[PDB]
């Protein structure tokens, strides 16, 4: 049956040359399986992508957007000039060079580096990976990627177009647990958007909704607002959507499960991989994709911090309780 030329076995013939991609990105993008800058670039490249995407567009005539084609490479001249995509330059330089390399598509390298990147991260799902989306894409339609700086009506509106629900807008929001700005204030390169830059868990979710407090830099950045505690970096979107009423009561029951978060994001990323495809139409090598380490340790308000602490914008249902650590207030190294 399918073993592939190096012994492992997988479901179909197409899956083989992702154990040499595997291999090529481990040991050089990801500098020897590392959970550090790069995955999350990845990880801010996926959404790019498959967020250029717009029935809204494509019903009134005009070209809405090929989905998750990998056209952030191909047109990275002129989709990198968008307000949203600094900072990505040498990034989508590393991954046009693999997939020139190996004679994979664009789109398919993007989803691909992203499940693998993740799997070097304590605490994530293994993410579905497809193989099969054509190589050749448009250049995206500008406006289509939600800013810092939108209300929580706007980016509803743009992601409920792209074809999520609200629920699932906080949902893939979980990537913002292995987060950094680094154009948002330079002053604070690399500052965590949550304490575990490197942990795919809850923390952000907990985070996020702690009364802002601290200004971590000299000055305020594009879309800042102000921290629970040093070296921490709040963007306004985050803020307001764990406290509008549309989205607070799902962003507070993302707080206290690290396996419910982790099944929602997975399924939420599923859906985002496959946006201008149809998933029937790609075969399923998610096999090829390895596990990632367990995270064993629980959800806990950091630094003496309490339930006091925390501003409870869902009206509904209580605030689940979560440990407390007896700790002075964190201070936050840069992510790596
Ligand atoms: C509600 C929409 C969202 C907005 C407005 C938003 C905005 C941003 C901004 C402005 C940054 C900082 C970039 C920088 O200056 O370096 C950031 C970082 C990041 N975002 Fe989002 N984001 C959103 C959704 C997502 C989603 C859905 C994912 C992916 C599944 C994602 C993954 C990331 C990651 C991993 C980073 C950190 C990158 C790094 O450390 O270099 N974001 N996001
Ligand atoms: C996918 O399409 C892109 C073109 O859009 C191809 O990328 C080019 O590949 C050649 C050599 O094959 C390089 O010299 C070019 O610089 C690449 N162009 C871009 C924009 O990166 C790529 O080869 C295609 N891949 C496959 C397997 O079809
Ligand atoms: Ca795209
Ligand atoms: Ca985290």
């Amino acid at each position: 049956s399918v073993t592939c030329p190096g012994g492992q076995s997988t479901s179909n013939s197409q899956c083989c040359v992702w154990f040499d991609v595997l291999d090529d990105l481990q040991t050089n993008f990801y500098q020897g399986s590392k959970c550090e800058s790069p995955v999350r670039k990845i990880l801010r490249i996926v959404f790019h992508d498959a967020i250029g995407f717009s029935p809204a567009l494509t019903a009134a005539g005009q070209f809405g957007g090929g989905g998750a084609d990998g056209s952030i490479i191909a047109h990275s001249n002129i989709e990198l000039a968008f307000p949203a995509n600094g900072g990505l330059t040498d990034t989508i330089e590393a991954l046009r060079a693999v997939g020139i390399n190996h004679g994979v598509s664009f789109g398919d390298l993007i989803q691909f580096a992203t499940a693998v990147g993740m799997s070097n991260c304590p605490g994530s799902p293994r993410l579905e990976f497809l193989t099969g989306r054509s190589n050749s894409s448009q250049p995206s339609p500008p406006s289509l990627i939600p800013g810092p700086g939108n209300t929580v009506t706007a980016i509803l509106d743009r992601m409920g177009d792209a074809g999520f629900s609200p629920d699932e807008v906080v949902d893939l929001l979980a990537a913002h647990s292995l987060a950094s700005q680094e154009g948002l204030n330079s002053a604070i390169f690399r500052s965590p958007l949550d304490s575990t830059p490197q942990v795919f868990d809850t923390q952000f979710y907990i985070e996020t909704l702690l009364k802002g407090t601290t200004q971590p830099g000299p000055s305020l950045g594009f879309a800042e607002e102000l921290s629970p505690f040093p070296g921490e970096f709040r963007m306004r979107s985050d803020a307001l959507l764990a406290r509008d009423s549309r989205t607070a009561c799902r962003w507070q029951s993302m707080t206290s499960s690290n396996e419910v978060m982790g099944q929602r994001y997975r399924a939420a990323m599923a859906k985002m991989s496959v946006l201008g495809f149809d998933r029937n139409a790609l075969t399923d090598c998610s096999d090829v994709i390895p596990s990632a380490v367990s995270n064993n340790a629980a959800p806990v308000i950091p630094g003496g911090l309490t339930v006091d602490d925390i501003e409870v914008s869902c009206p509904s249902e209580p605030f689940p309780e979560i440990a407390t650590a007896s700790g002075p207030l964190p201070s936050l190294a840069p992510a790596p």
